[PDB]
């Protein structure tokens, strides 16, 4: 059901509006109480794995695609001072238009039906990935989500949203990724426990049993 990757300083920033049902979903995720929000980490890792698969399989038929970053790996960085959780993958990455389309402007087939099932009790929040909208689970635990991405076909871009119906995209001149995606979750005050060393270690272990890529987990001292 996961399909995110399926087929003086001056800055130019473009603003976009979320597709109506995606906007509704984000509001539902933010303005409703959920007891168990661990799915957010499952989705971060699984989406990273999909991105890694996509570039790995593209490399079978075109080996040159890995020249931008030869490693296929995941890095997870909890940072209590910054109040952020970051997950970096060296997967396929997203061009600017990939971000525009896949991170909010284009309708997703499962959004309406997912929201109906949440309202009824037929589904719970842990099942979000099955409905192809798992990315948005980040808003269970984060006020703001920032997505830096670099695809071989484009320059590095950064997408940002604090919900409220809109997102922005701009050229990204921060640390070059080489290739892949860095997602930064600015954690809500009441969700900071997810940055605790043992808590995040256990969660990563729990949600990576079948992941076929190396994971590096940092602790900041």
């Amino acid at each position: 059901g996961r399909d995110l990757y399926d087929d003086m300083a001056e800055s130019q920033v473009e603003r976009f509006t979320f597709q109506a049902e995606i906007n509704q979903l984000m509001s539902l995720i933010i303005n409703t109480f959920y007891s168990n929000k661990e799915v957010f980490l499952r989705e971060l890792i699984s989406n990273a794995s999909d991105a890694l698969d996509k570039i790995r399989y593209q490399s079978l038929t075109d080996a040159s695609v890995l020249e931008s970053k030869t490693e296929l790996e995941i890095k997870i960085i909890p940072d209590k001072t910054a109040k952020t959780l970051t997950l970096i993958d060296s997967g396929i990455g997203m061009t600017k238009t990939d971000m525009v389309k896949n991170l909010g402007t284009i309708a997703r087939s499962g959004t309406k039906n997912f929201m109906e099932q949440l309202q009824s009790g037929a589904a719970d929040i842990s099942m979000i990935g099955q409905f192809g909208v798992g990315f948005y689970s980040a808003y269970l635990v984060a006020d703001t989500v920032i997505v830096h991405s670099k695809n071989n076909d484009d320059e590095q871009y950064v997408w940002e949203s604090s919900a409220g119906g809109e997102f922005t995209i701009a050229l990204d001149h921060t640390e070059p990724l080489g290739r892949g995606t860095k997602i930064v979750l600015h954690m809500k005050e009441d969700q900071l426990d997810y940055l605790d060393e043992t808590k995040i270690k256990n969660l990563v272990k729990k949600h990576s049993e079948f992941i076929q890529y190396p994971i590096s987990l940092l602790t900041i001292k």
